[PDB]
């Protein structure tokens, strides 16, 4: 009874295909309990994923094409640039998902790509070093709070020189926000670490040599948790960017229908449902019920117009432009440095 929206001919055609080839930057891991649960409800798709680094589901994706190869059905990152790039180039299949009917016009690009997440960049801390009631939930505060000795060498946040994801989370937030000048030169003054990884990061915060980490997924935050206690979250309440890892259809599928089928389920409220609850990513769909949700995220940032969400459209290629790049890293490298 939560089964998803399906065309009967769509069904039937996935039925004759029996495979699906996923490309994602999802590690597999985090996605097994929906490629499981996609199993049950269609136990007559083969399934191969393919859980690749976000620049390679791009470098790959183009040459099997280029080659006149045998490619993905069905291309899934959190690479938002590089997905729009190829979905606005003649690389993805245009299809109406019916889970989609609800989509914000900013979290589709029309027929050719969908928001699959809605990741909010959050702060983390470790609660042995920093209480909760003193992390700051605004720029302007960690701006504040990063002049105090106490904190010098204690700050991590990306590198968006080395972290493509880490460009566009720090990117969206001095394109929005004017407190994101104040707070880079307090990362400066503070002598932040750069990490082009999440994972070293966090390793840090848990150890003790950092406090405090800036601009990260609350999805693997709260991933974290689950297992270390000693790992705070605070979402910023001046303003929270958000990530959506973006889907889409190859044109070129030789199984088109089985990737239909997988797109409606990531969307449906039933695949977006286990991804929040099993997988602990913050999902798009506005019905779920959990932490990793819309609403929760609304709530702790003081509501949904406190939430810009880096939109699923051709205006976020700008982050791919020189000269638009150019200006961005000159002013965030003499801040930082
Ligand atoms: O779930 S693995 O077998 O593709
Ligand atoms: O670029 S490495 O840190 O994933
Ligand atoms: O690439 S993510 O793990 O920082
Ligand atoms: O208190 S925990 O949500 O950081």
């Amino acid at each position: 009874q939560s089964r998803p929206a399906s065309d009967p001919q769509v069904v039937e055609a996935a039925r004759k295909e029996g495979r699906l080839i996923i490309y994602s930057s999802t590690d597999q891991s985090s996605a097994q309990a929906l490629l499981d649960d996609f199993r049950k409800l269609y136990p007559f798709i083969q399934i191969e994923y393919n859980d690749l680094g976000t620049q390679a589901i791009y470098d790959r994706f183009v040459s099997e094409t280029a080659a006149g190869a045998s490619s993905a059905d069905l291309l899934w990152s959190s690479a938002m640039e590089l997905q729009v790039k190829l979905a606005s180039e003649g690389y993805a299949l245009p299809y109406d998902s019916p889970e989609a009917k609800n989509w914000p016009a900013n979290a589709r690009l029309g027929n050719l790509a969908y928001s699959t997440t809605l990741e909010p960049a959050v702060v983390v801390y470790n609660k042995r070093f920093l209480k909760p009631e003193e992390v700051p939930t605004t720029r302007e505060g960690l701006a504040r709070l990063l002049q105090e000795p106490r904190m010098r060498g204690r700050v991590a946040t990306w590198d968006p020189e080395r972290a493509a994801v880490g460009f566009t989370i720090l990117k969206a937030d001095y394109d929005r926000f004017p407190a994101f000048q104040e707070l880079a030169r307090a990362f400066g003054k503070a002598q932040a670490a750069l990490y082009s990884s999440t994972g070293a990061a966090f390793e840090k915060v848990i150890s003790g040599e950092h406090y405090l980490a800036y601009g990260f997924f609350g999805s693997y935050a709260l991933l974290r948790q689950r297992t270390v206690k000693d790992l705070g979250i605070a979402y910023l309440t001046d303003g929270t960017v958000a990530i959506q890892r973006v889907a889409f259809i190859n044109k070129r599928a030789a199984h088109p229908n089985a990737a239909k089928l997988f797109l409606d389920y990531l969307l449906s409220l039933r695949g977006q449902n286990l991804m929040a609850y099993t997988a602990l990513i913050f999902a798009r769909r506005e019905t779920v019920v959990g932490e990793a949700t819309p609403q929760a995220l609304y709530k702790a940032v003081g509501g949904k117009d406190k939430v810009y969400a880096i939109p699923v459209s051709t205006e976020i290629l700008k982050n791919l432009d020189p000269a638009e790049r150019m200006r961005f890293l000159t002013f965030w490298r003499q801040a930082v440095r």
